[PDB]
C-alpha cells in the first residue's frame, strides 16, 4: 500500500545556474527534487552572476522557465548596493535572502546598518530569510524588531540557535525557522568517515548534543529544507573544498525513516514540508499534484544518488526505510521509480500565477 | 585662572591586580587616575585569577582597599559556570561584566544561551555591561529585550555600532554606551606610526569615517571611559602583543583639547565623565572632592606618562591643551602638578558607603 502525500516544497535549494552548471543546473536539480518527492523549490541567489538586480533576475527567470522540471520561485539576494533598488521586482521573487556570515564578496554585507537598510526598504509584506549562525541569529532578530517585521532563519543547526528562537517565540516575536536533514542525521561523529573536505558545510555539522536538541525542540522548527548545495567530488576532495551537501534526493527518505521509527509523525513531517512552507512564503497550491511513497521499502543510501550532478552524498551507507514511487505534477506523471518523465521546461514560476502573488494592502 | 571640575569617574579600567602587577597595580593605576583628574574608577574583572566568584572578589576588595589611592568599585565577571551563583555578592560589585568577543578561557561564554542565563539571574536592578563589537551589539541588545532589562555597551568604536545604538534609542530601548579616547583621537591613519604591536587593541582602531561618525553622534554617547588596559612595552613590541592601551593620564587632556577647539562643550564633557557615570552605575557623590584644571597650557604628550607601569602611550607626539593642576579627594590634597600626595590605601570601596548601595524593591 502506497501513501499519498501532497506535493512537497523545499524552500532552500542551490541550483547553480547561471554560472556553476557543472555542479548542477535547473534541469538536473529539479530532476533530483522530483525524485525526492519535491514538486516546488525556492532557489537561492548566490549564483554567478548572483541574483542581486533586475537584469540578473530576468536572466535567471528565463533559464529556470526553460530548464526546470518542477515548479519554482527565485530568491533575490541582498547586497551592499541594492537596498532601495528592488521594489519593482520584489514581488516576483520568493523573498529576499541575506547572507550574514561567510559568502562571496558580491553578497557580503559589511555592517549591521546594511541589514537595517534592507529590512527598511524591502516591501514589508514580502519574505526575508537569513543565513544567520550563532549570535548572528540574535543580531538579525534585533534588526527585525527595530524595523517591526518578521524574519525567517535558514538551516538552524545548533542547540544555541534553536533555544534562542524558542525564547523569541515565547515572547511572541514573529520569527520562523527551518532545519536541514544533515543537522538532524549527521554530527561530529560522522566527520571521521566523511573526512575534512566532504565534511565541509555551513553551518557546520553539530555535536550529538546539538542534534539531540533539534529533535527535542521539534515544536520550534517550522520547516524542513534541504539546503541542497551541490559541488562535485573533485571540488569537495580538493585543496579548497567548498561548503555544502547535496540533499534533495535524500531528504524525504531520511525523514520517512524517522517517521517509521516514531521520532515524529507523518503530520509533523507534512506541516514542515508542505503547509508551513506554503504559509511562510505565500506559495500557491499546485493543482492535481501528489506524491506516492512506499514506507516499507528498506534500502541503503549509495555513494551517489541518480540525478544531482554533485555525484556524491554525505549520507552514503545510511540505512533508510521509505521510498518515493511516483510523483504527479499538475496532472502529468513526473517521476516513477527512478525515471523522470517531464522534460526540462515543464516547471513554472509560481510567482507569475494569480494565486502565487503575495497579498498586500493597496497604496 | 583654573577651572574647578567635580571629581571625574572612569567606569572602565584594568588595574591588573591580582596577577599582572608588572603591568599595573592598584597603587600605580590609581595614581595614574588621580593625575588624569579621575577620583573614582570601576575596575574590570579579567585579572588572574579573574573576579568570577565570591572568594576572588573578597581578595580583590582587600587588595584594592590596601592599594587604591582613589575611590573605586569592582566589577564581577560573567563565566560559563557562575550564572545563578553571584546573588549574595552582586550588590557589592560595580556591576556584571560580559566578555562577548575575544577574551581568555575563564571568561569565555560559548553560547548566547549563557548570555541569557546571566541576564535572567543577575539581579534586575544592578548594572550589566558588555564588551560587544559589531553584530554582537545587536545580539546582546536582543538578549536584553528578551529578558526585559537594560544593558550598557562598552567602548563603542565604529560607525556601525553607534548607529545601531542610535536606532535602538530612537525605539525607546534601555541601552547606554561609552566611548574611549583612542576611538575619538586615533584611527587607521595612526597605525603606520604605532606599528602592528603597539597598535593592537580591542576594539581595533577605526577608520577616519568611524571616528567622524562617533563625533557626529556625540549625542548618542552617554559616557567616556578610558578602557585603561596597560601592558609593558616589552609585551606590546613582542611576538604575541596583547591588545590594549594605557589611557588614564591622557584621557582628560585629550578631551580638554577638544573642548578648547569647540568640538564639544565643557558641559558635554562633564555629563560624560561625571553625571552619566553616576546615574548609570548608581555611584555615590564624593564629599569635598574636586579637580582644578588649567585650560591654557599647551604641551606635547611624551613617550610615557609618569605613573602607569605600562611606560608607553599611543598618543606620544600629540599636541594637547589643558592640564590637571590639583585634585582634592574627600578633603585631602591627592595630586598637585605631578606629585601624588595620598598613599596607597587612601581609596575606598564606594559600594560599602550607605549612599553607594543600589536602591532596590524589598523582597
Ligand atoms: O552555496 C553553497 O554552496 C553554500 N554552502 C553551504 O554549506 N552554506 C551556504 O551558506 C552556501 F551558500
Ligand atoms: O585587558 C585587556 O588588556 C583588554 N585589552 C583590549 O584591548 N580589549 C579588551 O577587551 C581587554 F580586556
Ligand atoms: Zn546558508
Ligand atoms: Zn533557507
Ligand atoms: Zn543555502
Ligand atoms: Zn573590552
Ligand atoms: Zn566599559
Ligand atoms: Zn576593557
Amino acid at each position: 500500500k502506497l501513501v499519498r502525500l501532497p506535493g512537497l516544497i523545499d524552500v532552500h535549494v542551490h541550483l547553480r545556474e547561471p554560472g556553476g552548471t557543472h555542479k548542477e543546473d535547473f534541469a538536473s536539480g529539479t530532476a533530483a527534487a522530483l525524485a525526492g518527492g519535491i514538486t516546488m523549490v525556492c532557489a537561492m541567489p548566490n549564483t554567478r552572476p548572483p541574483i542581486i538586480d533586475a537584469p540578473a533576475l530576468a536572466l535567471a527567470q528565463k533559464l529556470a522557465e526553460a530548464g526546470a522540471r518542477c515548479d519554482f520561485a527565485l530568491f533575490l539576494g541582498a547586497s551592499s548596493e541594492n537596498a532601495g533598488t528592488l521594489g519593482t521586482v520584489a514581488g516576483s521573487a520568493a523573498g529576499l535572502k541575506l547572507y550574514l556570515n561567510e559568502t562571496f564578496s558580491e553578497l557580503r554585507l559589511d555592517s549591521v546598518v546594511q541589514w537595517m537598510e534592507h529590512f527598511e526598504t524591502w516591501p514589508s509584506h514580502l519574505p526575508i530569510v537569513a543565513h544567520a549562525e550563532q549570535q548572528t541569529v540574535a543580531a538579525v532578530l534585533m534588526v527585525a524588531q527595530l524595523t517591526q517585521r518578521s524574519v525567517h532563519i535558514c538551516h538552524v543547526a545548533r542547540k544555541e540557535e534553536i533555544l534562542l528562537i524558542k525564547a523569541a517565540k515565547a515572547r511572541g516575536l514573529p520569527v520562523t525557522c527551518e532545519v536541514a536533514p544533515h543537522h538532524l542525521f549527521l554530527s561530529h561523529d560522522d566527520l571521521e568517515r566523511l573526512g575534512p573536505g566532504k565534511g565541509e558545510v555551513r553551518p557546520e555539522l553539530g555535536s550529538r548534543q546539538d542534534v539531540e536538541a533539534l529533535w527535542e525542540n521539534m515544536a520550534v522548527i517550522d520547516c524542513f529544507a534541504s539546503d541542497h548545495a551541490p559541488h562535485t567530488l573533485e571540488e569537495k576532495c580538493g585543496s579548497r573544498p567548498p561548503p555544502g551537501f547535496p540533499g534533495l534526493e535524500t531528504m524525504l527518505p531520511l525523514l520517512l525513516t524517522a517517521v517509521s521509527e516514531g521520532r515524529l509523525s507523518l503530520d509533523d513531517l507534512l506541516q514542515r514540508l508542505h503547509h508551513n512552507p506554503r504559509r511562510i512564503f505565500h506559495l500557491p497550491p499546485q493543482e492535481d499534484t501528489y506524491v506516492e511513497v512506499d514506507l516499507e521499502h528498506e534500502w541503503t543510501i549509495p555513494s551517489h544518488m541518480p540525478f544531482s550532478k554533485a555525484h556524491w552524498t554525505p549520507f552514503e551507507g545510511q540505512k533508510v526505510k521509505g521510498t518515493v514511487r511516483r510523483v504527479v505534477l499538475r496532472g502529468e506523471v513526473a517521476y516513477i521509480d527512478g525515471q523522470v518523465l517531464v522534460p526540462p521546461g515543464y516547471g513554472q514560476d509560481v510567482r507569475k500565477w494569480p494565486q502565487g502573488a503575495v497579498p498586500q494592502l493597496p497604496p
